[PDB]
């Protein structure tokens, strides 16, 4: 049954809520984020009313063909009414079209539904500066201080000099990117910007990126791989075996890859910098693994609590576990008391 951590009390609303059929007494179904687990249940014979962003809403009508008069777009850091509650979507930092939502309840409570966000400082100067927020949805994925990362500046100035350093020495070598959802294209467009090239993929994964308002986009990505010396991979196919395989496919017309797992986090996160990484090396194809994050890090995550003070936190991530529960209700007592909220 559909979780409490998924309804919004005082509404009729439910968040990220899909895979329950008919929930009883949602009159609305938000969806923060194009991501499966978030929107796992959608589809074209869905018949109630989607509320979300316009790069999700494009996703949805494209890719999952959910019918038009169901979908709702609604712009960002603009008050607007749905079936007669004021809310407001800021962009999350995640993916593109992901959103936080602002809900402002009949009663004077404000909750702040956080979907999957990177908190950020810019954050404490959107409209959440401009009244208190009683209670917060949050996401907890790196709710542990073992939880750093780089910030992604640093990791995309990595991933740019590594690849240009490796095909000025050799003209010859391809640059491979995996990828399994939307998120992180600046991992590949910015490696493609310094390489002169536009980024080669499948037409599926060309059809995925033209829905996401991506500024000069047709300058900047193609279905002509053999035109293109970046290619985007399925992350499934990024290993010595199916890079082998796909080296053989453009015809001796490169002998060397070189490629870039972009994961979340990873354990040689505590005892390595982004100046230090190494990658795995099998004969003429080396795979990085970049600790390129959509999600708050620890230190980020508590800053932004410790900036909002709210009255009472609900985690959305993590929470099958009693162990898990446990760790993350100790560290919000700390930050509580440490700020004096
Ligand atoms: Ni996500």
């Amino acid at each position: 049954t559909c979780p409490f951590y998924k309804k919004i009390p005082g509404t009729g609303f439910t968040v990220d809520a899909f895979q329950y059929g008919v929930v009883e007494g949602c009159t609305a179904y938000f969806l923060t984020h194009f991501h499966s687990d978030h929107y796992a249940g959608l589809s074209k014979h869905f018949t109630f009313p989607v509320y979300c962003s316009e790069i999700t809403g494009n996703l949805l009508k494209n890719k999952l063909h959910v019918q038009e008069q169901y979908i709702h777009p609604l712009p960002l850091d603009t008050e607007c009414i749905v079936n007669g509650v004021k809310v407001v979507l800021l962009d999350a930092n995640h993916c593109p079209g992901a959103v936080m939502i602002l809900f402002y309840l009949p009663n004077g409570t404000v909750i702040l539904h956080t979907g999957d966000f990177r908190a950020d400082p810019s954050m404490e100067r959107s409209l959440l500066a401009d009244q208190k927020v009683h209670m917060l949805y949050l996401d907890t994925t790196y709710c542990s201080p073992e939880y750093t990362f780089p910030s992604q500046q640093e990791v995309i100035r990595f991933a740019i000099n590594t690849a240009f350093e490796a095909v000025t020495l050799n003209p010859h070598a391809l640059v491979v990117c995996g990828t399994y959802s939307i998120g992180k294209e600046k991992v590949f467009l910015a490696i493609a910007d310094v390489l002169g090239s536009k980024v080669g993929m499948s037409q599926e994964k060309y059809k995925t990126l033209q829905c996401l308002n991506i500024p000069e986009i047709n300058s900047l990505i193609t279905t002509d791989m053999c035109s293109s010396l970046v290619h985007l991979l399925p992350m499934m196919q990024i290993n010595f075996k199916g890079l082998q395989s796909h080296l053989k496919k453009c015809g001796g017309k490169y002998n060397q890859i070189l490629a870039f797992r972009p994961t979340g986090w990873t354990h040689s996160n505590k005892f390595t910098r982004i100046a230090d990484v190494i990658p795995q090396t099998k004969g003429n194809i080396s795979i990085y693994g970049i600790p390129y994050s959509e999600h708050s890090s620890y230190l980020e995550m508590k800053r932004f609590v410790q900036w909002l003070k709210p009255q009472k936190i609900i985690p959305t991530v993590n929470v099958g576990t009693w162990k898990s529960r446990s760790t993350m209700e100790k560290y919000f007592r700390e930050w509580k008391l440490e700020a004096g909220y």
